[PDB]
RNA sequence: GAACUUGAGUGCAGAAGAGGAGAGUGGAAUUCCACGUGUAGCGGUGAAAUGCGUAGAGAUGUGGAGGAACACCAGUGGCGAA
């Protein structure tokens, strides 16, 4: 029953993560995009981000979690709503991380969709 | 045939440059493998499904292997005959 923990913001066009883990990155409860029986486009809404974040928060409160250190890693779709949901309990976002390649074209990305 | 120095070279003194060839080296990210935590989805689309997941995926942490390309700098900026 651990006091402190982490969550991990990493946002794209329509993908975001924020799982509830311990200080050393051992998991406890998890939040990332959906998880909650939502499907399709509803899954990527800001609303559905809240309900995923609440459900992982209320999972971790039962493990005696009081505070959540969260990261920063660019803007995206439903990142702000996911934080608002977590501020039911209350917490901080101190760290700032990144998912970027130090080469433009480190690995070659997949081809542009013709739509 | 004789001159000349404006062309064209040489000498001398500076300058900038992703010009080229060779050898070595670095960090970020992806992938795979191993392991810890954890558990039911993940992923994807206009909407789906095939896929991948309880033989424990996805997420998260740590380490290992390997290849390729070089964020920011970076600019009708530079260099090059192209």
């Amino acid at each position: 029953n651990i006091e402190s923990g982490i969550a991990h913001i990493r946002s794209t066009f329509n993908n975001t993560i924020v799982t509830i883990t311990d200080t050393h990155g051992n998991a406890i409860s998890w939040s990332s995009a959906g998880a909650l029986g939502f499907r399709g486009s509803r899954k990527s809404t800001p609303f559905a981000a809240q309900m995923a974040a609440e459900t992982a928060a209320k999972g971790s409160i039962e493990h005696g979690l009081k505070t959540l250190e969260v990261t920063v890693k660019g803007p995206g779709s439903g990142r702000e709503a996911a934080i608002r949901a977590l501020q039911a309990a209350g917490l901080e976002v101190t760290a700032i991380r990144d998912v970027t390649p130090v080469p433009h074209n480190g690995c070659r990305p997949p081809k542009r969709r013709r739509v």
